[PDB]
DNA sequence: ATTTTCAATT
């Protein structure tokens, strides 16, 4: 019987975790998956605060027989929970540290959703590159086949993510000078991977 | 500014 918090619900995302994950570093397990879907209303997009949430990419427990690693798969089961209707247009954008994924099994479930649900727009923000050995070339093309929407988080996205996921009074967001260099380095690699199709 | 990367098992 603990009294409810006055500052607000513990559903707030700590600023240290957001900065640590987005600290702009290569290699980071236990990544975090943030998602936010809104409903179009007569041309007016009304997002729902309750819909905004995040999932953990760390799920272990063979006792339940549950298999999965990337939180993206967990969110896949959340899609059917919302029961989105095809007659309406919904914009679901997922923000994760890495946009690329291996063909463990989640890359196939997401591809089926886009193929079965073409009336839905999926946009993923690539904060980091999780590729791998050279075989990663087909992996990116395999996911890009249905997810032809990959963009690197920009300075505005980082600031919007802080106030969108983090809301602490008296704690302002402090941008770091690394988006320009990281965006340019990742942008060259991101387009370079797709440029292979052009040739 | 930080250049080898999604903590599932046999
Ligand atoms: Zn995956």
């Amino acid at each position: 019987m603990e009294a409810s918090p006055a500052s607000g619900p513990r559903h707030l995302m700590d600023p240290h975790i957001f900065t640590s994950n987005f600290n702009n570093g290569i290699g980071r397990h236990k990544t975090y998956l943030c998602y936010e879907v809104e409903r179009l209303d007569n041309g007016t997009s009304v997002k729902m605060d309750q819909h905004r949430g995040f999932l953990h990419n760390q799920a272990k427990n063979l006792n339940s027989g549950f298999y999965g690693r990337h939180a993206q798969l967990r969110f896949l089961d959340l899609v059917p929970s919302l029961q989105l209707d095809p007659a309406q247009i919904y914009r679901v954008t997922w923000f994760i540290s890495w946009s690329p994924c291996f063909s463990w099994g989640c890359a196939g479930e997401v591809r089926a959703f886009l193929q079965e649900n073409t009336h839905v727009r999926l946009r993923i923000f690539a904060a980091r590159i999780y590729d791998y050995d050279p075989l990663y070339k087909e992996a990116l093309q395999m996911l890009r086949d249905a997810g032809a929407q990959v963009s690197i988080m920009t300075y505005d996205e980082f600031k919007h993510c802080w106030d969108t996921f983090v809301d602490h009074q008296g704690q302002p967001f402090q941008p770091w000078d690394g988006l320009d260099e990281h965006s340019q380095a990742l942008s060259g690699r991101l387009r370079a991977i797709l440029q292979n199709q052009g040739n």
